[PDB]
């Protein structure tokens, strides 16, 4: 619903994505109060996740997201601070919303590079400056669930391709980004499915 | 299914005992050595996230109270497994249903409470269900979340601002968090967690 | 290698496939890589390759015994690169029979008289120690979970007359080493953890 790259029948464009990783729980439920009292964006999301981090997801307009955030880094930042991470994408690259609620791998699909990030921000943050820089695809994708907190996804397309996205990968995850491996020719028997 | 009854059809079994290991295999010793010692039900034996073990049972007081010597002689025993543990003569009603699985309610104010141990959350909840007119509304204890746990109480402010203070003063430096929430938002309103 | 169940198989449908490899990597993405290197070098069965808890990565094939041996020299190879990325690894010629239906997901037996409980602090740890002590000591596996909902830990069950899981906890702490985090015996089970210890 919430998560439609385009709007349901009858609803604002709603491009821009929020997202928050908290180390606390109870301070991400409070930063999720502060930050849709602020303006009306959409909450996504606000879930405990593997590691014990809090996952906050919103959208809205880019004005209303902007307002949101504002209000929940103060609230974030209080005290000791719980902000491990944070993202403020005015417009989330298509592709990407089926892949935000949910751990998805892929049946079928081409070279390939898998990517894998310290933060979910990191993830979401480098697969957007991806996707907008190459006619890549989005395959596979694990934020934090069963991975203690990490994320990674897998990007396909032409070799150079792959490659080009790689390249913004590394600049956008800066040293948030763990590994990235690069696959020009994955062996029969691993293409298409690479998690079974 | 059943066993998490608060109240029997089957004897009265009212006190709680829940132990917090370390060691899966130690564990399962301590679960035997408690329910030889004395007859108090077993309600789980369960690995659970962080890789630590999980153990309830339940039964009359003096019952759970031997059980749970024989438990921590065990636990203790060597380099020692037990994290925390937790002994109740009596477990508030609303807390029998939260502890078998996580729980999200469906659907005026909130706090939320987050501890560092199982124990912590159970023992705090039950304080404040006795010493406030809360609530217990949502529950999630290790599982997906590290080994950490938390729970939600509802009421007015000055009903969970009761319960506060009892869940300040229970869980010590378990506590990793407490936030309160007097008017919680629409979307917020009933499920905080989705 | 990847598709079909009848993958793990004790004995084939189709040649036999006898000999087991394991990697256990810290980085998911080395793991693919480490995959696909395998794969390359000589045509083992690839059983998994799964993200899981703690954030590893699990790889498991089957082949030949030589198959095995050449894949796993060349896994060796890629995990190693630059900083390693191999946790543990396990090569076993001849896998005992049992342990071929407890690798694909946890199992808990429902019913069964003496158990002994290991726990491990790697996954290799588990499976190796397990195939030596089915191959030391007449005992049987009942319960295992590898790595999943437990940080990637692992433990396994093992049942059976009193002197035999006896023999097996000496043969378990051998093969285990340092990896052996904690072992326990119980000779007469309570009726209420008997068949069933984890609920
Ligand atoms: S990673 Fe595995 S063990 Fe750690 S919290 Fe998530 S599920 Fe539990």
């Amino acid at each position: 619903e919430r998560f439609d790259a385009t709007p349901p029948a009858g609803e604002p464009d709603r491009p821009a994505l929020g997202v928050l990783e908290l180390t606390s729980i109870a301070r991400g439920i409070t930063v999720a109060d502060a930050a849709l009292k602020r303006a009306p964006s959409l909450l996504l999301m606000s879930r405990p996740v593997c590691s014990g981090k809090h996952l906050l997801m919103m959208r809205g307009q880019v004005a209303e997201v902007e307002e949101s955030m504002i209000a929940a880094r103060e609230i974030a930042g209080a005290g000791s601070g719980a902000l491990l991470d944070e993202l403020e994408l005015p417009y989330a690259h298509e592709q990407l919303w089926r892949f935000l609620d949910a751990p998805v791998v892929a049946d079928a699909w081409e070279s390939v590079i898998i990517v894998e990030t310290a933060t979910v921000c990191a993830a979401i943050d480098s697969a957007d400056a991806a996707l907008k820089t190459a006619p890549v695809v989005l395959r596979d994708m694990r934020l934090a669930i069963g991975i203690a907190g990490k994320a990674f996804f897998t990007l396909t397309g032409e070799l150079a391709d792959v490659e080009a996205a790689a390249e913004v990968v590394r600049e956008r995850c800066g040293a948030r980004l763990l590994e990235l491996a690069c696959i020009a020719r994955p062996v029969d028997e691993l293409r298409g499915r690479l998690f079974f």
